[PDB]
């Protein structure tokens, strides 16, 4: 397996991003990327996926920023997508892990019906760190509401 990840279920994992030299190692794992880094940060084409058979998702978000309600509902719908066709997925940013494990916590509230408290200290005792900003906390909050409702 590709140490770098961590798990939160049988099927999901966020990690740092692999770089090229890690692409064969973590396609032979994940059939699918959720890859949450800007075009301009990338220091390969994300073709490189595609010429391994794995399916992408680029949804970006800026460095230390929150996605939007709709742009997480829409990460979530598509990595359940993913989890029902039996593939592995594997969510990624670039540098900390603030973005990936936002997306890593929304899942598992998403996913599993976990309160938002339990799924934070769960994702944040895999990666100490994991939602590193007041903004990404808050849009966990209001992902909580709409699921309540
Ligand atoms: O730029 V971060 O993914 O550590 O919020």
């Amino acid at each position: 397996m590709w140490p770098s990840a961590r798990f939160v279920d049988d099927n999901v994992a966020f990690s740092r991003m692999p770089t090229e030299r890690e692409l064969d190692e973590v396609a032979k794992d994940f059939d699918a990327v959720v890859v949450l880094v800007e075009e301009y940060e990338l220091p390969y084409s994300l073709e490189e996926w595609k010429k391994r058979g794995v399916e992408v998702l680029h949804s970006p978000i800026p460095d230390f920023t929150a996605p939007s309600l709709e742009q997480l509902l829409e990460i979530l719908r598509w990595i359940e997508a993913r989890v029902r066709e039996g593939k592995k997925v594997l969510i990624h940013c670039m540098g900390g892990l603030g973005r990936s494990g936002t997306v890593a916590v929304a899942w598992l509230m998403y996913s599993k019906g976990l309160p938002l408290r339990e799924a934070l200290r769960r994702v944040r005792s895999l990666r100490p760190g994991a939602v590193e900003t007041y903004e990404q906390m808050e849009v966990l909050k209001e992902l909580e509401k709409f699921l309540r409702s």
